[PDB]
């Protein structure tokens, strides 16, 4: 699926992502966008052999099973592919754990690069929220 930028504001506030560990809803759109494109099935292949998946990129070396990542954890409990699914559920669950790792979305490459430190607002502004 193909979210739109503000039903996917919608959906991440409904699923609590709003002001999580003080991430502003803006934060968690502008990631999607950078990340994914605001596509659920959005997947990118690593040099390391893990695989990025979903609307939030979340990688297989930590956090979900895909089962061809040697050696790689699956903190979130999941096997990846429930990360592409239409409902973000899964995808939103696993970024509140990633985000309370330690290092809050720094996680997210494309979020430290092209959203932290911007008007992130802007990514819900129009949106009836
Ligand atoms: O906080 C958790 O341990 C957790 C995670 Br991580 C995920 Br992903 C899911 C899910 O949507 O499958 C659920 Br339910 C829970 Br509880």
């Amino acid at each position: 699926k193909v979210f739109g930028r503000c039903e996917l504001a919608a959906a991440m506030k409904r699923h609590g992502l709003d002001n999580y560990r003080g991430y502003s809803l803006g934060n968690w759109v502008c990631a999607a966008k950078f990340e994914s494109n605001f596509n659920t099935q959005a997947t990118n292949r690593n040099t390391d052999g893990s695989t990025d998946y979903g609307i939030l990129q979340i990688n297989s070396r930590w956090w979900c099973n895909d089962g061809r990542t040697p050696g790689s954890r699956n903190l979130c409990n999941i096997p990846c592919s429930a990360l592409l699914s239409s409902d973000i559920t899964a995808s939103v669950n696993c970024a509140k754990k990633i985000v309370s790792d330690g290092n809050g979305m720094n996680a997210w490459v494309a979020w430290r690069n092209r959203c932290k430190g911007t008007d992130v607002q802007a990514w819900i502004r129009g949106c009836r929220l």
